[PDB]
């Protein structure tokens, strides 16, 4: 019932990085998962305009903001392209070694953290405030999938039988002890306001 | 031989923006089409991660910038995934109406021109330099085509059988008359320099 992975040892030193540096500007983690969501509502949608069927598992185009200061957990849900078991395999779609490969030779050359998502590795800047990030999705071509890591190396996959959502991607983040400042509905407003103002989707910041 | 198509009425708005607004950081056109041709070899890169037989047409991942002051060009190649008929006649592959909506309603709240970008629209940014833009492209699952527009309203497709070239995208900027700045070496550089630093795929900068 349960695949247990490897990352390639490029992403595994990535998410290394990530967890393991001294680095104060954490928020953008928030900027580069909302970003992620727009880049694939953007694909459904470029694919409906030929085939409208692509929409029958959901006709819109949203994001969801949902705290939970009860499991300590943010969910980031989009009703985007969602992804195939393949896709979550290949580190949830991305080009992510030849992206982390950049990403430290921009690092060399005096890059900092908050440009990650310059190399289509974003994703991984959940790890930032996540001790575990739990990716629930639903492409059309595919069944409902769970994959889930809290790093060190590996990561799961199993198909989900949780709550059907039609078609696109949860993104469950167990915050870390010391970071549920990002379950406070005023923080997430500034962070949504000053990195995400411009997203042409809605965003919905929900209340507890 | 010759197809000629109407843009969209909010397109060709976009366009007329473009082309009207005065305006004087127009050197932005060049980091938004070297980071389409990013975007473009990134796709072929992850296809190629699942089936190799697709770099059969170049293994070359790279981005080219040809000035040329004799014909008052610039032109940009990309070895990138390239673009089916139906793409070029889609927009050039963006969701360009939508995409539109959203840059006019930021323009309405205080964002400038330079974040076009963000929309998914930035190829139009051609026309800030461009008196008319010239796309040759070869994906993998069609045949070589031509599309051109001097904006004005409507656009031309036609099989190509000019130069065969195996798989990426080439657009050649037939370049105003004030806006030959943009053939110097120099000043390409410094551009290149400024605004795609951390472009994970070499470019090289062609000398006449
Ligand atoms: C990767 C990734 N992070 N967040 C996402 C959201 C999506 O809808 C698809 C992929 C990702
Ligand atoms: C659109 C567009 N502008 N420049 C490009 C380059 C490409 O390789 C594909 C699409 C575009």
């Amino acid at each position: 019932e349960v695949e247990t992975f490897a990352f390639q040892a490029e992403i595994a030193q990535l998410m290394s990085l990530i967890i393991n540096t001294f680095y104060s500007n954490k928020e953008i983690f928030l900027r580069e998962l909302i970003s992620n969501s727009s880049d694939a509502l953007d694909k459904i949608r470029y694919e409906s305009l030929t085939d409208p069927s692509k929409l029958d598992s959901g006709k819109e185009l949203h994001i969801n903001l949902i705290p939970n200061k009860q499991d300590r957990t943010l969910t980031i849900v989009d009703t985007g392209i969602g992804m195939t078991k393949a896709d979550l395999i290949n580190n949830l779609g991305t080009i992510a070694k030849s992206g982390t490969k950049a990403f430290m030779e921009a690092l060399q050359a005096g890059a900092d953290i908050s440009m990650i998502g310059q190399f289509g590795v974003g994703f991984y800047s959940a790890y930032l405030v996540a001790e575990k990030v739990t990716v629930i999705t639903k492409h059309n071509d595919d069944e409902q999938y769970a994959w889930e890591s809290s790093a060190g190396g590996s990561f799961t996959v199993r198909t989900d039988t949780g709550e059907p959502m039609g078609r696109g991607t949860k993104v469950i983040l167990h915050l870390k002890e010391d970071q549920t400042e990002y379950l406070e509905e005023r923080r997430i407003k500034e962070i949504v306001k000053k990195h995400s103002q411009f997203i042409g989707y809605p965003i919905t910041l929900f209340v507890e």
